[PDB]
C-alpha cells in the first residue's frame, strides 16, 4: 500500500521506458471513448437519464459549488484513507454502486465478474445488483478478501425476497442494500424512443433463474422446468415483469431485519426525516443517492441532501452516491460526512474500454487523485476531513 | 517612465508610418497562437492542471466577479505605481511567478535566461525556480539591477538545502519563496495520458548538476563524477526525485530563517490561521497562491481566499498569484489589499511567441492596461485602491 | 449455409423479436467506433500509413470508378462463390490479410487467435503474420479445419528463415507467403509524431522467441537463456530489429522453393514483369498488393495494378488486397480477375469492437453483400464475373 | 550517414527512452503549427499568393495524379541520391529555393543565416534570395562546405547588376540563379487587403546598402551616407524600389555570361521553347518553377510543364520547384527528370518553430521519405528512376 497517490508513479515510470498508457486518466475522455466502443442500446441504457436529464447533470454540477480549504504546513506525508464499516475495515472509502447492466459493458458479457475480480485486487468493495449474468454466489466468490454487498431489489413475493436475502448471508455478503427509489422505472426518453428494455429479453436475470423459489413459482405458472428456464430466460421475463418491482414500507424494513443478520442499509434516502426515521427504527446504514437521477427528474441534487442526512443520521454511517465523476468529488462528499461514497457511471465506462482491468483502472485513478487532493492540501486522515474543510463557491 | 499606459502610444505611433505589430494584444490571442508553437509535451505540462481542472478555471473566472467602481473628476495624471517591499523599491506592483520549465517554452531552450533579461529590462522583478536550465548565480546576473527573487523547492537533505539558500544569498538574491504546495506532485491528467515529465528526463536541473552537496551525495551514490553529471543530468534524475520533495514543517521554517539573512516568504498560503500563524513566528512574506490549481483540484478560487489572508497577515506584505490574465485582473488584486501580484501562464505564451521581447511585452501589455483603468476610473496611487474600491458582480 | 447472403435474413428475424443488433453494419461505422475503441498508440499504427496517406486513400477510391452492368434474368438464385486454390477448396473467395499487431486490437491481447478461431467458424482462411502474440503452431490450430497461411517476414539469417518455414510446414499450413515490401519500414508521420513503434518495446515477437535457431542466435549474442527471453521478449527486441528485414532476392525464392512443399506466393507484387518473372520461375501464387499505402507513398493505387497483374499470371492464381472496405469491393476485384481478395484494416476494426465475433461479423457482412449484389445483378458464380462485367465510371 | 532513411532510426530510438519529438513530422502539421507561430504580417506574405491563389493550389494537386510504379526483388539495400551539378557533387538532389523573407519567418529575426547554417550541416544546397538581412557574403560563410547559389534580382542599373554579380562570384558562390518571373509584383489579395510589403519599410534590404554602387548612387540621390544608410534603411526603400525590377531580356543573359565564371541558371522557365532558347544560348542551368504562383495566378500547375522543360533542355540540367510538400513529390519530380528539387513554403515553417534545427529537419524529413520510397519500391538511384517509373492516376 504505503498511499494510493503512488498509483502515478509507475504511471509516469512506464513511460520513461517508451511504455504509454493505453486507457483514458479523466471522466471525459472515459466518457467519450467508451460512449463510441458500446453497442447502441447498451450506450442508450448506460448514458440515459430520466426526462430531460437535468437531475442527472446537476448531480455533477453541484460539485462544482464547493471547495476545499487548502491547508499548508501539515507534513501529510502519510494519508489513511481506511474505513471501519459494520466491523469490517475497508481499504479506501469508496465502493462500486450497484449496476444491473454491468455484465454488458463489457465486451465479453462478463462484465460483473469483471467488476467482482476487480474488487479482489483493489479493496474496493462490490456492490453486486440483484440483477446480474453472474450468480450472486459466484459474484461473492470473485471479490476475494474483499468486503462484499448486495443490492436487493424487493420483489412482489415474500419467498423470494426471503431466498435472496438468504442466500446474500450464506454466501458471504457483508451486508445488505436495499433499494428504494426503482420498484417502478421512471420515464427515460433516450430508451423509451428506441424501446431499449434489456431485462425483458432475459438478459441479467440470472439470480432469478438460479433461485428455486423463482423456479417453483414460475414453473407452477408456466410447466417450464428449471432446465428450461437456465437454457431460455426470456421465457420468464414477463413473470420477472410481474414480481419484480415491490414498493417498499417501513413494515417491510422491519420483518428484513428480523430475518437476516446482516447489516441493512437504505439506498435512495433523501429526505433527513426519512433517515431520522430509520435510524431510530434500527437501521444500520444510510445511502443517500437519488439513483443518479436515472429513475425521476425531480430536479434536486443528491448532493444538496447529504448534509441535513449526515446531520440527522447521527453516528450510523452515511454511504453517498449519484454524481462522482472525479477524486476531487470524492473528497468533498467525505468531506461533507459521507463514511464512504460509491462510483457508477465512470466504471461503466471503464468495463467498456478494458474490461476487469479498466475498472481497475477507473478505481486506482480516482482514489489516486483523491489521495493526493488530501497530501497537497494538507488532510493527512478521514478523520481530519470535517465539513469545515468546504468553502461554499460560486 | 512617466507611466506604464504610455506604451499604448508607440504601438500606435508605429502604425502611423506602416509599421503592424508583430506580437499578439490580449491573453486570448496570447494563449491561441503560443499553444500551436510549443512542442506537445511543453503544452501538455504548461496549459495543463489538476484533475478535471475546474480549480484552474476557477482561479480566472472569480475575477469576473468583482468590479471597480470608477471615480470621476479625480484628474490622475500621474500614477505612482511603485511598491516598497523588505527595503527595495519594485518599479512596478507586479512580478514574474516561478515557472520550473520556462526555459524550455522558448525556441532557444534558454526561456529563463530570457525572463531574466526582460526583468532587468522593465522592472518587473523574476522569481527563480529551483528548476532551471540556467544555474541561478547566471539568473541573477541577467536580472540587473531589478530585485530578483529565489523560489526554493526544499529537497529532503538538509545540507542541500542550506546550500541552496546560501547560494541564492550571495548571488544577491533579495528575498527566498518557500513553495509549500507541491512536495508530492497532484494527479495531472493531459501529462498522465501522454506520461510526459520532463525533469525525469534529467532536464531543468542545472541548480542540482551545479551544487556541491548534491555532485558529493551523488556521486557516493553513483559512482559518478561531477564532470560526468553536467554532461548527462538525466543520470541523476532518479537521484533527483528521490530527495525533490520534502514536506515542509513549521519547524523547517523556524530553521530556515535562522540560516539566512534574506526575507522569507511562503507560498502556497490559503488558510488566514496559516497566514495568521506564520506571521505570528516572524516570517517576512505571505504569498497567497494555490499553484494556478496545478497541484490539487479542490475547486477552491485563489481569489476567494485573498481577503482575509490580507486581513490576518495585518501589516505583512501579501502577494498574490493564481488566474491572473489581464491588467484589469491586477488591479482587482491590488485593490484586495496584495502588496504585488504574479503572472504565470501568460509570460510562458510571451515566451513561445517571442522570447525575451514577448515576454516583455506581455508584462508591459498587463502594466499599460493596470495603468490605463488607474488613470480613468480615478485611482492615482496604490494607496487609494483600497478593498472598498470594489463591489461584488453577477 | 445455402448462401452467404442469407446472414441478412438472421439479423432482420432478430429484430422482430425486439433484439437489435449489437454491432456496426458498413465500414465507415466499424472504423468510426473502433477508433475510439482502441489504445491511441494501436490507433496510430493501424489507420496510420506511409507519409500523407495519399496512397492510402487512393486505394479506396479506385473502387469508386468501376461499376458492374447488371444483368436481368439470369434466375442466379443459387450461388457458387467457391474457389479451389493449391489443391484446396475454400468456401468463400475472400481471407484475412496478415496483420502483424491485431493481437494488439483486441482488448484481451490476443485478438490473433481470436481471427484464426473466426476463420475456424466461417471458413474464411485466416493468413498469420511473422509477428504474433500466439505462436504459429498455435494459429493453425485455432484455425480449425480452414486452409490457414504463413506470411513470412524473410530473416537476414538463412537458418532462422529455414527454421520458420520449416515450423509452418510442420505445423500444417497450407501455402507460405513472402512479403516483399517492408524489409525497411516507410516513413510513418503518424507514428513518428509519438515515436509509436510497438515491436522495439518486445511486443507480437513470440514465433522468434519460441524458436529454436533464434534462442540459440540470441543466447550466444547477449547472454540470455530461453526463459529469461521469453519472460521478457523485450531483452531481444534490438536483436530482433537487426535480423528483422533481409531485402529478398529471385535467388532466394529459388531456395525457398527447393526446401518446402507448400506452394510459394510472392505479396507485394505491382508491376507485371514481376508477375511474368514468378511464374516462368515456378512461384505458385502472386499477392498483388501495395500494403494498404502503409509502406511507401508512391501513389499507384493497387488497384489500377490488378488487371494487368491478372493478365501476366497466366493460369498462376493472384491474390488481391489493399482497398477493400466493402462487399462492393470484393466483387470488383474478383470481376477483374483476383482469384480471391484480402481484407486488413476491416477486420481489425472487428476485433476492436468485438474480438472473434467481431471479426465474424465483419467478414460475413462482407460475404453477405458480395452475395447479394451477385444475386441480384446476376452472376451465378465467380468463372461468369468478368473484366467486362465492368465499366469505368466517373 | 549511409542512407537518407537513417533518420527515422533516431526518432524511434529516442522514443524508446521516454523522448518524445518536439517537433511536426507532416507537411499539414507543420503548415497548422508553424502558421499559428507567426506575426500576421509574415503569415499572409508567406502563405498567400497570387489572385485566388488557385495556381498556388494546382500546384500541389499535381503530384496527386502521378504514381510510382513498386519494383518487387530489386534489393535497393544502398542509394545514391547524389547528384553531380556544374562539377560539383550534391549528396542530395534537393535544394533550399530562394525566400527573400526567410530572416522574418524565424522568431531572432535571422532565419537567413539560420537557413545556410542548416544546408552546412545537412549538405543540401541553400540559394540566398538578393532580398536578405544577412550579406550574401555572410551567408556563404555560414553554408560551410555545402555548395551555395547566388540568386539575383536584376536591377534597373547594370553598374548594381555587375556589383552584385561580382561579389558573389568572389564571396565563393557556385551559380548565379536569374529569377526571370518577378520584375513586377503580381495582385496578391492577402497582402493588398492589410496593405503589407515588407520591403518598403527597408527590410530585407542588406545587399543593396552593403553595395558599394548603391550607396554611391543613393547617396548621390538623397544626400545620405553609407552609416546614415546602414543605420535606416528605409531612407532608401523609395530608391530600392524604383530600380529593383528590370524586365530581363535575352542580351542581358548575353551580356551576363560574359562577366562570371560562374553557371548562370534561368529561374521561372515554362514553356520548353524558351528551355531550348536558353540552352542554345549556352546558359548551364534551367530552373523550372512558377514561383509557387505567388506571382500570376494564370492556372498552369509547374509540374504540368516539367516534362516538356526536361525533353526541351536536352543535357542541360533541370532543377524543379513549385508544389513540393512531400517527399512523395520530390521522388516524382526526380522520375520526371528534374536533377534535383527546391524546397520553398516548407522549410519557412520550419523556421517558424524551430530556426535552424527547424529547418534541418524538414530538409532530413523530406529526404528521409524520399530515400524510403525509393529501396521499398526499388529504385537504387537517380538513374533508375525515370518518367516510365510513373503512371497517370485518377
Ligand atoms: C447503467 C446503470 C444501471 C444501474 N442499475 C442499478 C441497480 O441494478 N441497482 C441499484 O440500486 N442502482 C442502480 N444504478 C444506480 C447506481 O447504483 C448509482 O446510484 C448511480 O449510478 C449513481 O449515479 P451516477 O452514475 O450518475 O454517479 C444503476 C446505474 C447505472 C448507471
Ligand atoms: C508551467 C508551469 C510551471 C510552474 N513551475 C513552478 C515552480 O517551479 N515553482 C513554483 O513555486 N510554482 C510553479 N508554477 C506555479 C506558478 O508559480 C504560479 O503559482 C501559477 O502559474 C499561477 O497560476 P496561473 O498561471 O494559472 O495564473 C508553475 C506554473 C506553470 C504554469
Ligand atoms: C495494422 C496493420 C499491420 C500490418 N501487418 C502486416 C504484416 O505483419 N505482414 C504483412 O505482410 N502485411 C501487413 N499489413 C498489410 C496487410 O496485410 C494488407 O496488405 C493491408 O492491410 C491491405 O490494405 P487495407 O488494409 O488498406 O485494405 C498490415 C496491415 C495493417 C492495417
Ligand atoms: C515567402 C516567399 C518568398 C519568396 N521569395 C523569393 C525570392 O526572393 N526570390 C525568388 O527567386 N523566389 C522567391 N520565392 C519563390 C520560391 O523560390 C519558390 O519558387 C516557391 O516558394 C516554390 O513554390 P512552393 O513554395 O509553393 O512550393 C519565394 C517564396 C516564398 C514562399
Amino acid at each position: 500500500m504505503s498511499n494510493w497517490g503512488d498509483y502515478e508513479n509507475e504511471i509516469y515510470g512506464q513511460g520513461l521506458v517508451g511504455v504509454a498508457p493505453t486507457l483514458p486518466m479523466s471522466y471525459a475522455d472515459w466518457e467519450a471513448h467508451a460512449q463510441q466502443a458500446l453497442p447502441p442500446g447498451v450506450l442508450s441504457y448506460v448514458a440515459g437519464g430520466s426526462g430531460d436529464e437535468h437531475t442527472q447533470r446537476a448531480n455533477v454540477e453541484a460539485f462544482k459549488h464547493w471547495g476545499l480549504m487548502p491547508r499548508m504546513l501539515m507534513a501529510a506525508t502519510e494519508r489513511d484513507l481506511s474505513v471501519e464499516l459494520w466491523g469490517k475495515t475497508w481499504a479506501a472509502p469508496m465502493f462500486f454502486a450497484p449496476i444491473g447492466v454491468i455484465a454488458l459493458c463489457a465486451q465479453d458479457g462478463h462484465g460483473d465478474a469483471a467488476s467482482a475480480q476487480a474488487s479482489a485486487r483493489t479493496g474496493v468493495p462490490y456492490i453486486t445488483s440483484t440483477l446480474a449474468v453472474s450468480s450472486l454466489e459466484d459474484i461473492r466468490k470473485h471479490a476475494g478478501d474483499t468486503p462484499a454487498y448486495f443490492q436487493l431489489y424487493y420483489p412482489e413475493d415474500r419467498d423470494l425476497a426471503e431466498s435472496f436475502i438468504r442466500r446474500a448471508e450464506e454466501a458471504g455478503y457483508d451486508g445488505l442494500v436495499i433499494t428504494l427509489d426503482t420498484w417502478i422505472f421512471g420515464w427515460r426518453p433516450r430508451d423509451l424512443t428506441i424501446s431499449n428494455f434489456p431485462f425483458l429479453r432475459g438478459l441479467a436475470l440470472t439470480n432469478y433463474v438460479t433461485d428455486p423459489v423463482f423456479q417453483k413459482k414460475f414453473k407452477a405458472h408456466s410447466g417450464v422446468e428449471a432446465e428450461g428456464l437456465r437454457d431460455n430466460p426470456r421465457l420468464a421475463a414477463d413473470f420477472w415483469h410481474g414480481l419484480f418491482g415491490h414498493s417498499v414500507t417501513w413494515e417491510d424494513i422491519d420483518w428484513v431485519r428480523s430475518i437476516t443478520k446482516m447489516p441493512v442499509i437504505l439506498k435512495g434516502i433523501q429526505h433527513p426525516d426519512d433517515a431520522r426515521r430509520a435510524v431510530d427504527s434500527g437501521v444500520d446504514g444510510i445511502y443517500c443517492s437519488n439513483h443518479g437521477g436515472r429513475q425521476a427528474n425531480g430536479g434536486l441534487p443528491a448532493l444538496d441532501c447529504l448534509p441535513e442526512v449526515v446531520k440527522a443520521s447521527g453516528d450510523t454511517p452515511v454511504l453517498f452516491d449519484s454524481g462522482i465523476r472525479t477524486g476531487a468529488d470524492v473528497v468533498k462528499a467525505l468531506a461533507m460526512g459521507a463514511s464512504a461514497v460509491g462510483i457508477g457511471r465512470p466504471y461503466a465506462w471503464g468495463a467498456a474500454l478494458g474490461g476487469s482491468k479498466g475498472i481497475e483502472h477507473v478505481a486506482r485513478s480516482l482514489l489516486a487523485e483523491a489521495d493526493l487532493i488530501m497530501a497537497v492540501d494538507g488532510y493527512r486522515n478521514l478523520k481530519e476531513l470535517t465539513i469545515d474543510a468546504l468553502r461554499p463557491t460560486r
